[PDB]
């Protein structure tokens, strides 16, 4: 996925976890998660975020969304 698609993944994590996920440097987090996320598709990862939020009190790391 391109960068703008990474910006959406991060906006969703933030919607799921109000007041518990606030990166001090959003632009920087987008750039770093993209090094991992360029090999994946937007639709698959969004589906994985949904399954993760159904059972976790704490926000995910990028590794938690690849499967």
């Amino acid at each position: 996925m391109i960068e703008k698609d990474v910006v959406q993944i991060l906006k969703a994590v933030s919607e799921f976890y109000p007041g518990r996920f606030q990166p001090d440097d959003l632009k920087g987090t987008v750039k770093a998660w993209h090094r991992v996320l360029a090999e994946y598709e937007l639709e698959e990862i969004m589906n994985n975020l949904t399954d993760y939020a159904k059972v976790n009190k704490f926000p995910p790391t990028v590794s938690d969304l690849l499967k």
